[PDB]
């Protein structure tokens, strides 16, 4: 109904400091998390009128990491690999929610 997918991406930014470990020095990893926002994001994405991939998204991302990558010291191409990881399960169960739904 109104810029609901900005406030998804807010969610994500909070587990993205989770997984970088910046105040916790230990951190689990949150997959479910990230597949959620997954298949939600992609019903607005139908209502949006537009391709489910988006790279840009994932290029602004490979910058929001680099910042707070230096921020807590914790790594550099480590961290920045791992989110790519993330956003595979994204895209591929993303594609596969929305095809899910259509059938019925
Ligand atoms: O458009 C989106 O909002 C969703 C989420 C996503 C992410 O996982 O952060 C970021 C951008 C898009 O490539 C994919 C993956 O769909």
């Amino acid at each position: 109904m109104i810029e609901k997918l900005a406030e998804i991406r807010k969610k994500i930014d909070e587990i993205d400091n989770k997984i970088l470990k910046a105040r916790w020095p230990w951190a689990e990893k949150l997959i479910a998390e990230r597949n959620s926002l997954a298949k939600d994001v992609a019903e607005i994405k139908n209502q949006l009128g537009i391709p489910i991939n988006d790279p840009e998204r994932e290029k602004y991302i490979y910058d929001r990491i680099r910042k707070l990558c230096k921020e807590h010291n914790v790594d550099e191409n480590i961290g920045i690999k791992i989110f790519q990881r993330l956003i595979e399960h994204n895209k591929a169960l993303q594609k596969q929610y929305l095809e899910e739904t259509l059938e019925h």
